[PDB]
This record gives C-alpha cells, sequence and structure tokens, in this order.
C-alpha cells in the first residue's frame, strides 16, 4: 500500500526552474502562511512525509545569474524552523529537514531533532548530508577538507554518537512525581561519554525520547560509499531516477545494500521522485507542462547544470553546440553525467548550450515529468509501484502552493478508491506511517 | 507607556525551582500545545515580547536529573520560537543563540529566517559564555579568555550585521513577466575577513519588514556592559530592589550614550516574579506555597553553578562562615558573599537553607505577592520611579501564572493608560519603539 | 470510568451570580476568542461534553443593572459552531426550544452542526414557556407541551433518518450524486406538527445527535425516560443525588430502554486552591460578590440562592480533595459523570484541567486520551 | 478601488451544475475543513465578503419527485443551515466579511435580530444578513406553513420586519454595557430600552439579549429583482447581489438600483451593487477555453432543465446550457491577465461597484483566483492590498 512524500526547497526553486515565474506561483517562501498551507494540504491528502532540502550558499558556479534570475539556493530559509512552523499547525504529517554532518556537531543535531520530535509528538525525521562543497564552506569559514569517502566514515561515528544521545534518556526516565520530589530517575539518564575518532560528546542529551523513540533517518545515498551508508543507516531513501529501468535498479541495489548491512530490506523505504502536472483533460495537462517548461530561462538551468556537472559552462557562449565543448576540452576530460545527460536530453541531437540548460532546468535532467489527467497520474503511480519502481513517491512541485492543492484534491482520492493508498492515518507517528519498528 | 515581556526556559525550570512540583504546573514543556498556549496568552495580554534562554548541558547528574535541575531538559529555543511564531501575529519572540558554539552564517540565517516567518517580530539574545559542560557536549576544550570572547563577539556582530545587509530593501523584485528574480546589483557579497572569522557569500535570506532582528543582551560583567553599550537594542536585567534597578538602568543608558548611540533606543527590562491572589492574604499563601516547593539541593546546585564554585564538597549542615574559613575570604566569590548577606540578613545560614533561598528566585529576582491592583501599582510605581523601560514577568509556574497575569493585571495597566490596549504596529521594533 | 462535562451560559452568568465581578473573569462572552479558548481547554482536559443553556428573553432594573440571568445571551447554535471549528474530539451541546422553533429547523441545524463537527454534537431539548420569551416571539398547559415534544422528537428523528447511511454516492464518472431510492420523504403529520420533504442534510458519522434533557417535573422525567441519552441534573448532596439518579434510571427502564445507555451528570461547582485554606478563602471571595437582589431575580423567575442556584454544591479544595470528592461521590452512585459549574470564566477551567484532570487520570477513573472520535463513543452509546 | 465577494451554496451546487462531478471538486460540503479553507483563502485574497444563499427544501418541482434532484446534483439536494457555517468560517478568520441568507417568512424578527447580532459580535464586526421573502410550497411543507401572503404584501411585511429588527439592534446602545466589577453595575439600565414593537404584522417586546458589535448593525444584503423588490432594496439594501449576462444589462440594472436607492432618500454610493461572473482560469487562453469546455460538459441535461423549471416556474440541450451558468451568469475563460482585464473594463464602464465570483468548482477555483487574479488587480491599483479597516462596513465604504 504505497507511500507519498512532498519535497521542495524552502525558497525559490526545487527542480522546476520556472516555478517562480509561473502565473500561479505565490512566491510566499519568505512567509509562514505559505509553509503552513502546503503542509496542512499534504496532511489533508494523507501524505506520509514532507521534507526540506538545504544548501548553505547562493550558487555561483558571480551573482548575475543566481540572484538576478531564480537560481538554486538564492533564497534558502533555514529548514529546521520551517519544519517547526509546519509541525505547529499539523498533527499527523511527517516532517523532515536536511542538516549537514560536515558543518554541525552531533550534540546540536541530536538536540535539534529530539526537540522537533517532541514538539511534533513523534513526526520527525533528519536527512543526513555529508557534502563539503566550497561555496558553502566559505560561508561557514571552514577550510579543513576530508575526502568524499572519509566523510561517510566520519558520518558513521556521527550517527552512532547521535543514536547514543537519543538513547541517553530512555522510555520511563522522566517521572513527574511532584509529591515525592522526584523529577527523573537518575540511574535511567546516563552520560554518553562519546570520545572516538572524529567527534567528542560527553554529557547527556537534554531532551527525552518522543513517543516515536528516534527520528526517522533519511538519506539521499547515490555514491558507491553513499549506498553502503544508506545501507547501514537509512530508513527512508530519497532517489531521483528518470525512468522505470533506472528506478528498478536503484531500488534493488538499495535493498541489497540494506540486506548486506544485516538489516530487514522492508524496513528501509525507497522513494523515487516524479513531477506530476495535472489537467482536466490530458490535452490541458500537456499544454500546462509546455507552459511550465517554457518559463525556464536558459542561463539558470545552465547555471545549475554547470554546478551539478562540476564544470563552469559560462566560460562558453550560449550558441556553442555541445560536441564543440567536448572538442575544446578532452572527450575524456569532460564529466560523465554531463555527456550522459546531453545524449539523453537531446535524444542524439547536438544541442546548443542554452538548449541544454533550458532542458536541464525543466526537471534537473533526471526527474520524470508526468503530464496527465488524475486517473492517468494515479494509473502511472500504481503501475510503477506494482512494477517494483519504489516503495513510495516523492512529489516534486511544478509550482507552489497550487500543484499540491491539485494533486491532493484530484489524484489522492483516486489512489484511495483503488485501495493502494491510505484513506485515514492508521497511526500517529511518522514511523507508523512508513511502517518502521521502535 | 511601559513594555511587558515574557521569559521562561523551554524545559523544566526558569527562576522558581519549585515550578515543576507546583499543583497547577502542566509540565507540557516537551509539547507544542504548551508553547502555543503560552505565546498566544501573552499576545492576548498585548506583551511586547517573549524570549527564551538556552543552556547546552544538564548541570554527576544525581541532583540535576533527580530533582528540578538547571538545564535538565532544554529544547532548542529556535524551534520552540518558530512554533510560537506560527500561531501568533503580533507578539515578538526571542531565542538565545551562543556566539561561541555557532558561526556567524548560522545565526544570521536562522534569525533572518524566523524574522521572515514571523513577519518581523524576532529577536536574538546574544550570549558569549563558555561553560565547561557545554564545551564537553560540543567537543571544544581550548577556551578564549572572558574579555576576549566579547572582542570576538564584536567581530561576530559586525559580520552578522553585514549578512543581514547583504540583501537590502527592495532588491527582490518578483518580475515574472520580465523574468527578473532580483537585482544582482542590489545583492552584494559580504567577504568578511577579520581576526577570528571569515564569512563570504551573501546571506540567502532577505530582510524582513523589521529590517534586522532586534538585539537582546544580558549584560552583567564590566566588559559586557561596554558590549551591551554598542550592540544591545533591548536589555534584560535581574536587580532585587529599586536602588540597583535605577543603578543598572542609568548605567546601561550611560554605556549606550558613551558608544555614540541614543539611550532612548535601548529599552532596559528588569525581571519581577509576581504571584497573584484575589486578596493580599491569598497572594501571600500562594507565594509561601511556591517557595515551599524548592528542594534545598536543587537551589544549591544552581547557586554552586552561578557562584563559580562547587558546594557539594561540604555537607548540607555546613554553615557559611566555616566555608569562608575552609576557603579564604579572598578566595571565595563575592556574588556569594553578597547573596548570603542579603538572603540571610546577616544570619550565618546552613548551606541547605542558603541554596533553598537561592532556588526561590535566583537570589536576585523580586518576588511580588499582590492582588492585581497591587501588582499594577508596584509595576507602575517602579516604572514611574525609573527602575526600567519595562518588565520581565518571570513565571512562578506554567502555563497558569501567565493566564492569571493576562486576565487580571494587564487590563488594569490598560485602564490606567500605562500599557497598550491594541498593538499599534506589527513589528517588534514598533512595539519597543525602535527604528528601521 | 466516569464522564466530565462543561456548562455555562453563552453570556454573563451561569450559577455564581457574582462571576462577572471576579478579578479574573475576562467577560469575553461577546467575543469568539472567549469560547474558542474554553472549548479548546475542555478538550485539553479530555472532557466528554461542553454545553450551552439558553433562554429567549432577559422591568430590567435588576437584570440588566446588576449581573442577572440571561442579561446577555448569545444564540447557542452559533457559539457551538465557533467551538466545533477549533476542536476535534470534545462534544458540543446547545439548547433549542421545541415551543418557538419548528421540527425541521431543529433537525437541520443539529444535523448541520453534527456534520460540521464530524459527529460530536448534541441537542438539549426544552419545552418550557416563559412570558418574557413569548412576548419576544410574538405569541398551552405544562404537561401537554411534552405531549407535543413527543411528537416533535419523532419528527426530528424521522428527518434525521430521511437520508440513511451510504445514500450519498458522488459517482462523478457515472453522474449519480445520490441513490434516490435511499433518500426518502418523511410525510410527518401528527397531532400538532406537519413536516414533509426529506431533510436537506445527511447523517453524520454519529448517526444522530445526542439528546440532552433537563428532566425536573413528574412528566419531565417521563420525557427523559423515553428520549434522553444524557441528563443534566442538580442535587445539593449525595442523598438527593442518589435518589434522583435511580429515579431517572428507573424511568428509563420504565420506558423500555437500557438504563446504562442514559448518562446521568450532576452539577458541582469546584473552587480550587493550592492549599485547603486558599480554596476556602477563594470561595469566600466568590460569594462576597453576589448581590442579594440578583439571586432574587433568578429565584423568582435570597442572597444565597445566587451563590450556587441554591442547590449546586460548592466544593472548595486542593485538587487532591476535588479529585477525592469527585471519585467518592461517583463510587457512591451519585451520577455517571459531573457537570463542572464554573466559578468564573475562562479562569476556572484552566485550573480544573491543569490541576484536577491529571489526578483523576492517575487513579485511573477518567480517560487519559480520547478512545473514540464521536460524542456517542465518549458516552458509550450505540449507532 | 472595486470590491470582491465569494458566493456559494453550503451544499452541492451554486450556478455551475456539473461542479460536483468536476475532477478537482472536493465535495467537502459536509465537513468543517472545507468551509474553513474557503473563508481563509478568500481572506488571503483580501475579499470584502463571502455569503451563502439558502434553500429550505430539496427541489422537487421538476418531475414531481426527488428522482432528479437527489439522483443527480439538483438544486438544494444537500444544504447546510448557513448561520452555523458562517460561525465556523468566522472562528478561523479576522477581516473577511460573512453573510447568510435568513427568511422573513419562516423566522420571527427576534430570532433574526439575535442570531445576526450574535454572529456580528463573534466575528467582531464582519457579519451581514441577506434578506429573503420568498414563499415556495416545498419550503412551506417542511415548515408546516399553510398560510400565504401575496408577493408584494410579503415585502410590505418585510418592511415592518426590518423596522423591528433595527429597533432591536438599537435596544442596547454604545457604552450601556459597563463592567464595573468594583461598583457592582453590570450595565446602565437606562441605556437598555425595551422595544415594545406592536405593529400590523408583528409583535416583539423585550430588549435584544445581545449588544451592538463594533459595526453597529449587520450589513443588509438583498437580491432585489422584482418591481417591489427593487423598491425594498432601495429602502434597505446596503449591498445588492445581481445577475446580468452582458454589459448593457449590467449598467442598466446598476443605474436602476441606484435610482431606487436615491428615490428612497438615501445616498446611492452607500449601496454597493455587485454583479456575478464565473471565471475559468488557464495559464494560456487555450487552456482556459479547454477548462471551460470540460466544466460545461459535466452539466447533465435533466439537472439543468430542473433548475430551469424552478427558476422560470414551469415543470418539464436547452437545459444543458442553462446549467452551464444559471442561464445568465457570464462565464469568462481567460488567462488572469485577461480575467483581471475584464474585471477592470467592466468596473470602469459602470457595470457594477463590485464582483461576485461564482465558483466553477470548490475549493479549487478560489485557490486559483486568489493566487493568480487577485495580485494582478492589486498590482494595477484597482483592489485592496491590505484590509484598511476591520469591519465589513469599513471594507464596503459604509457608515455607522
Amino acid at each position: 500500500q504505497l507511500h507519498l512524500a512532498g519535497f521542495f526547497s524552502a525558497g525559490n526553486v526545487t527542480h522546476a526552474h520556472g516555478a517562480w515565474r509561473h502565473v500561479g506561483a505565490t512566491n510566499g517562501f519568505l512567509t509562514g502562511e505559505f509553509y503552513k498551507q502546503i503542509a496542512r494540504t499534504l496532511e489533508r491528502g494523507k501524505f506520509d512525509l514532507l521534507f526540506l532540502p538545504d544548501g548553505l550558499a547562493i550558487e555561483d558556479s558571480n551573482l548575475e545569474t543566481g540572484v538576478g534570475l531564480g537560481g538554486q539556493g538564492a533564497v534558502a530559509l533555514e529548514p529546521t524552523s520551517v519544519i517547526a512552523t509546519m509541525a505547529a499547525v499539523t498533527q499527523r504529517l511527517g516532517l523532515g529537514a536536511t542538516v549537514s554532518t560536515t558543518y554541525y556537531p552531533p550534540y546540536h543535531v541530536a538536540r535539534v531533532f529530539a526537540t522537533l520530535d517532541n514538539l511534533s509528538d513523534g513526526r520527525i525525521s533528519w536527512n543526513v548530508v555529508t557534502s563539503l562543497n566550497d561555496s558553502e564552506a566559505r560561508n561557514f569559514g571552514v577550510d579543513e577538507h576530508l575526502e568524499h569517502d572519509i566523510r561517510y566514515d566520519r558520518a558513521d561515528e556521527f550517527l552512532e554518537a547521535v543514536k547514543k544521545l537519543w538513547s541517553s534518556w530512555s522510555e520511563d526516565a522522566l517521572l513527574l512525581d511532584k509529591v515525592g520530589g522526584r523529577f527523573a530517575d537518575p540511574k535511567k539518564v546516563q552520560y554518553v561519554n562519546h570520545r572516538g575518532r572524529w567527534l567528542s560528546v560527553r554529557g547527556p542529551l537534554q531532551v527525552p525520547r518522543s513517543r516515536q523513540g528516534e527520528p526517522v533517518i533519511l538519506q539521499a545515498g547515490l555514491s558507491p560509499r553513499g549506498r553502503r551508508f544508506a545501507g547501514r543507516w537509512a530508513e527512508a531513501v530519497f532517489s531521483v531516477s528518470p525512468n522505470l529501468d533506472i528506478m528498478r535498479a536503484v531500488y534493488q541495489d538499495i535493498k541489497a545494500h540494506v540486506a548486506a548491512a544485516g538489516r530487514d530490506p522492508e524496513q528501509t523505504k525507497v522513494f523515487t521522485a516524479v513531477m506530476p502536472v495535472l489537467g482536466e483533460t490530458e490535452q490541458v495537462a500537456r499544454e500546462r507542462l509546455e507552459y511550465l517548461n517554457s518559463l525556464v530561462h536558459p542561463e539558470v538551468g545552465l547555471s545549475t547544470l554547470s554546478s551539478h556537472s562540476g564544470l563552469n559552462l559560462s566560460k562558453y557562449p550560449l550558441d556553442t553546440k555541445f560536441s564543440d565543448i567536448v572538442a575544446d576540452l578532452g572527450d575524456r576530460h569532460v564529466p560523465t553525467m554531463l555527456q550522459m545527460f546531453s545524449a539523453v536530453a537531446g535524444g542524439g541531437a547536438d544541442l546548443t548550450l542554452a538548449e541544454l540548460g533550458r532542458r536541464y532546468g525543466t526537471n534537473v535532467g533526471f526527474v520524470p515529468q508526468w503530464a496527465g489527467t488524475a486517473e492517468q497520474i494515479a494509473d502511472q503511480l500504481i503501475s510503477h509501484f506494482e512494477a517494483g519502481a519504489a516503495d513510495g513517491f516523492i512529489i516534486s512541485p511544478a509550482y507552489l502552493p497550487g500543484i499540491y492543492e491539485e494533486f491532493v484534491d484530484q489524484v489522492v482520492p483516486l489512489l484511495q478508491q483503488r485501495g493502494v493508498f491510505r484513506t485515514e492515518y492508521e497511526g500517529t507517528t511518522l514511523r507508523e506511517h512508513l511502517g518502521l519498528a521502535h
């Protein structure tokens, strides 16, 4: 019976790089009302989960492009407080935030999330990132650098250290015996004394366990070391794949990685992203999808493409065809995700830089756009789920808050009527909704 | 016209160490409903603000966990704030974030974030302290020297202020048709590079309608008052009578003036712990009850902490003069000598009782038992005698006493014209009569 | 395991006739914020039920001048809707009069509120006729009004059954909005009343609203016997509580109905204090505010009448003690639950919920959490 | 500066008869959340007003049975009592004006005076009452009224009704309530007067049990339409809900209502005329056009004929088109740019003081309207950005 999650940047773009220009986009990303509407709506639709990405710098891989146009991370509210905002005016919905292990210490993370877990009565989850981008570092004044795979080694200790902090109290530690004078059993709140290879945390956490026990672990995963890590730690996995073939592979692989780590593969829920665009008739929808992708300024997509590929494409003029870039530099010395994308996005065509950017801003090259009816969006979700594509689906928003209104009003009751999706919330915590253990 | 502010730890105790034991104490400090209630009530009561302190370690743990210890539970205040802001439209909100365990980018962003999510009602209380147990939680061990932590904070504040000016009024154009998201000319890098700190990129959050979050400052130390002088826009103080309130008050204003700033733009608050009854006699019985709940050891735990001296070394019997024997009268802290003198009236108190009394207020928070008329009278007399620009209603027990205070006291202050009826404006700067 | 109920006039007094004067009385009775607060607080304390009484009329020297009964009174149905909108479990009840409003009116309003509250509503049936109200609505014997109300209840109930579960379909594809064989004309035509067309409102998840009843007169308790699923009562001590209880129970059996399917509440008026003396000193404060004439306005339609309403027990205590007496009276068969008459508003319920409720829950005699989502489930009633 | 109102039946249909079938129709009309969203959303768009109509019986005028009305989405098939819904909406909003239809034929003046004074107080000055005087048989059989008064006489009786209502709303007077807790005076008894109304059609004695809101009196709304109706609107209506298919008829009706308000010794600008339009939005012109087609394809012929039967007063593809709008509600398919344009060009040519937005489907269309159209009206300066005042009188440019 299928999970659903939302996901969007607390700011100007998620995957659709024209979203902000959309006639129906509010741009209320500065305002609490915007986040409260979205979340309440996903709660209305009985979604498992809504979670926020994070980036700690305006992307400059100058400011002409990122700020002037609507570039990735140009506005980025701190996710945790927005998650808190959301949790206040909702009672079942799962809520998740990205917090980095490279820039934040384990005690902070341990507390931040145990607070939100308690404030929300067990509905919280942390998305563990480990990236050490430069543009982010220069905002945090961090220069120390550790190698990609070592960051995940560190992160393993990080998570062990946090888990200890979430175990520092224990079910039944907090008595509130006013009469007898006992605030809590001191035997049952132990020091952690985490002293290990990368991190020190001594004193116990100052937040007991929510009804949920611990926050739910989210992991992007993706890299080879990354999938060992998800394998060990992830309970829900956020994955972006452009078709059912790649979906199926990523799915089986995560499951293998969870099982190789000595875990139950059913206890780690894998989500793939899609970007639905609804119409009353299929034709409407297609026209609505054309509208949407037409808003993407070429330079902004290119900006993001540049960043993602790790190769400044501003260097070149916008008419430059792609093979002439693969010419100017080495056909070896040209990153592989990039050559892949440009074959796929053009289907064999030798696109100009602007076109390539235009299309990359559409999704982020790899998020399926599904233009359809509601019946058809439900069909496709059920087919993919029944085909082994994922345990649930992240719903990327074309524009906010409207598309989430559309999807919850239109597609959700169809999913419910067919029996493949939750009609009422059976439990109260996020761990119950994803069907996980303690 | 006088300002009113709430203040309580997002956890088990604030100043009144019996608060958790109290019969009307909900102890919903783990829950959103609790903080949503309290913040809504102070909004009903037309308060200027409600700010939270923060402490980053439970203060062995036998006493702290066992009884109502300082820090024992402390939710991270940013989230708790965010929560209150979501069900609230006028009430200003504040969080303590430390400059010592968090870089400038983090702080400038959270607060620009809450400041935007609350539509201009947020404030940052700047702490510079380095407690041992907190460092043991964040894996720091090397410690900067007290006066230097302020010289650092001076840089930190310069850089956080730069971040919040990185955007600028009316740079975010949302010109969908023309496809201009913002003015890249009107968004500049900071490229801060001073002695202890680097922060570059523009902050990824524009200014709220407020402009910048409002600066809070707890002041105390001689260096701190030079710092409060430069930076503080509101000041939180704890003086136990009118002479010290006056003294602290003019002192702060003199530091603000000395810094080339306007003293009228720095509101000074002093904390008072009103207890209410329908008669003065009932007030007194209700104050007696509350202070009756303080376990001596808990109070002592907190006093040990605040004095900068571990008092578990001596048994509970030990009278104070024998401690001032065991250690020299020059090798004993002078907050503790002033406390035992004031709290015992010259009596040579057992260490238990000495703690019991410290855990009642935190030694220095006026307890005022009164009727509602008397509380409004004491508030008004104090305000008119120059004690403070406003008051920190320190809560005896939660959430009850704020319900009592807003229903009973506020409207009286309102009928005398010494307090707002309706919030005139919408930002926390407007409520405090501050600029930009 | 014992039920709890709120009760207060949507206006200036309920039973403490000096309540408006109290230092803590907010006098929010005009404002939406007032009622939303109380309702939410009563839900916080896991109360079964909050309900409003009503009267349709207030020379005015005594009434308006000082704090009289009905001096101000907002129309209950709209206040109840205000409460339902910012709550989700707590049951809500209003008084509507069978003598000035037609069957269709009542049936549809309580069905609307039932549907709006997702099945939490209750109607308190009143058949009484007062001169001041008659002259306000432009207008029979006592016992005959109840013979009329018997017909009224049949008509309301038929109307509520006019739709039937799963009649509504919303088959957008097929274009069938509802099953017209499953929505039916009532065609009521009894001795006093005519009401025909189907009710324009289907049944809530509760099925029907919960019926309350005041009881009182010999013929009144026979009415409760037939119709009442919940029975507000006032008795000044346990002996009379005991007597009323069994009398009601016996009438219900006498009507051929399951006695424990009808829930008996007794009004008590707690005043809380942190110690027994504070409790008592607070009680002295409350009754000091009572004007002698004001009690006499209500008593006619003397000073100590308007302290309680002569008969509502004032229990001053410490929370332990209010918990003790709540339990002791329950265990001695006084009532299945307790109407908490409020000293002053909204203050007292903040006290009762914060202080007494936890203790009732610890000894394990009152719900910690709502097991069900309907008022029917909370009271352990059927369909 | 131009006004805007929401309008929909607290049930299954308003003007668009295929609405319940629409793919994005929540059909949450039984549930609290549905109304609370709509209110809050129209509040988000800075709307003057949302008001509910009311029908006191299922429409069984067509085919003599429930068959069509219940089996398809017939006029009034479900209809919640609107005074409750208004209070539900008011509980979670603070500026948005709220109006309920209540009937002078089946309810006494004391009832009406008090409910609306109660909602006025609870909403803190945002309430209005839409006065109706109809006397249908299906409604009478639900209420047991065998009696009948002729059309125009019903309005003569309505005149008294409103004289009596207003007396009751004057029964309390500002600063008569004084909660002098110390003194012991709950209210100045000399400033709460009896009404002692004893006219031709009605009696109502006592004072109203509910004082005046900050607003004073609820705003009086009114449908008008008939010769004697238009005179009544003239004397009493502070707002007027109208339905007109083209610009000529809009102005003509507009100028006419003004003349009646003038003819009754009143300021014509103190009565705001609103005309109904039914926008359908698209990101493109083509999309809007498609969306309007979809919508209107859902209208099942019989349900259109049924409401035509009712509206005309005669039992019975002609019905398909009538169910589209209600024959005469203009449907505008456009782009938001274009819808905002039409709103302005009509406003500027004196077609109306404000616009009723009739909802294609709920709650989604108002979500679209508010997100898309409102800001453009705002950005052009023809519509509220903030609420300048906090009462429905203030938003509408009205007095005491």
